[PDB]
């Protein structure tokens, strides 16, 4: 089906209040030429979508400065916002670098 890969990713998540940016838990889903997103994996609506194609993808450790550093990696664009994520191993966020990047190689 549609899915490629799904499962829970920290996000880094502006919360347009108080606290600025912060490291935050979402379900996260890519299927063909789009990504979205979710507070849990039971939540109602997604917190936001967005389709992946003019989007690069690359492990990211410049992202933290603790040791979770090895798990981090983004999604970049030069026109929309980037989006940074940490996996809960350097082994997931390979995997998920790999499986966007097989989309976005045919995309382009």
């Amino acid at each position: 089906g549609s899915v490629i890969k799904q499962g829970y990713l920290e996000k880094k998540s502006k919360d347009h209040s108080f606290f600025g940016s912060e490291w935050q838990k979402r379900w996260c889903v890519v299927s063909r030429g789009l990504f979205y997103y979710y507070a849990n994996e039971k939540s109602k609506q997604p917190k936001g979508t967005f389709l992946i194609k003019g989007y690069s993808v690359r492990m990211a450790p410049h992202l933290r400065r603790d040791s979770k550093k090895e798990s981090c990696f983004e999604l970049t664009s030069q026109d929309r916002r980037t989006y940074e994520f940490t996996a809960t191993s350097p082994a997931e966020a390979r995997d998920w670098v790999d499986q966007i990047s097989f989309l976005l190689k045919d995309l382009s």
